[PDB]
């Protein structure tokens, strides 16, 4: 068959987790926006493979049930907005529960910095390419509105995933 790919997009609310799924699914940015699971068909480094992309939403919560949902992720995309520090403050605990339930430090992972086409930044690219490098991920800057560098984000979260079976 074809190689399927479980993506869970995470972080803070507002950091823009549905715009960047919606924009790699459906092309297009949406200004307003549910939990949901978005699925396509990409080429990734000339390999065809299905995306299966959890958009998560709703409340903080850590039942067995919760833990168990999460655990079937591969990947994870770690969001905070450039424009927003809280959110990038809040990284480390995002990464700290990945951990727990997959029960591994090696778990693929990006970090993703997005809303780039913003000038009001207050997180500087360098000290998320910092923390980046302290938890040995890659860290991409995305914007959903004008769709820069959000296929990168998406295909090195895939190609940690691949190289994370060697
Ligand atoms: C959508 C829900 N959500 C989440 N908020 C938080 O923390 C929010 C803050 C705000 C202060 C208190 N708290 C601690 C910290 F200070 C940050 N952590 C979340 C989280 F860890 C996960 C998670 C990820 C990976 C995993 F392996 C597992 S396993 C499991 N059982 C998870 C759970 N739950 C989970 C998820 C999940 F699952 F959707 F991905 C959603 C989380 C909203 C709540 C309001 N939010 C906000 O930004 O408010 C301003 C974000
Ligand atoms: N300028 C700009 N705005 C963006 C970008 N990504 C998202 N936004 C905006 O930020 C807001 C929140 O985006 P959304 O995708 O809903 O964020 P979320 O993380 O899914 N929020 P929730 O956690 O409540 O579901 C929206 O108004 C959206 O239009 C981006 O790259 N650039
Ligand atoms: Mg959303």
């Amino acid at each position: 068959g074809m190689t399927e790919y479980k993506l869970v997009v995470v972080g803070a609310d507002g950091v823009g987790k549905s715009a960047l799924t919606i924009q790699l699914i459906q092309n297009h940015f949406v200004d307003e926006y549910i939990e949901d699971s978005y699925r396509k068909q990409v080429v990734i480094d000339g390999e065809t493979c299905l995306l299966d992309i959890l958009d998560t939403a709703g409340q903080e919560e850590y039942s067995a049930m919760r833990d168990q949902y999460m655990r079937t992720g591969e990947g994870f995309l770690c969001v905070f907005a450039i424009n927003n520090t809280k959110s990038f403050e809040d990284i480390h605990h995002y990464r700290e529960q990945i951990k727990r339930v997959k029960d591994s430090d090696d778990v693929p992972m990006v970090l993703v910095g997005n809303k780039s086409d913003l000038a009001a930044r207050t997180v500087e690219s360098r000290q998320a390419q910092d923390l980046a490098r302290s938890y040995g991920i890659p860290y991409i800057e995305t914007s959903a509105k004008t769709r820069q560098g959000v296929e990168d984000a998406f295909y090195t979260l895939v190609r940690e995933i691949r190289q994370h079976k060697l």
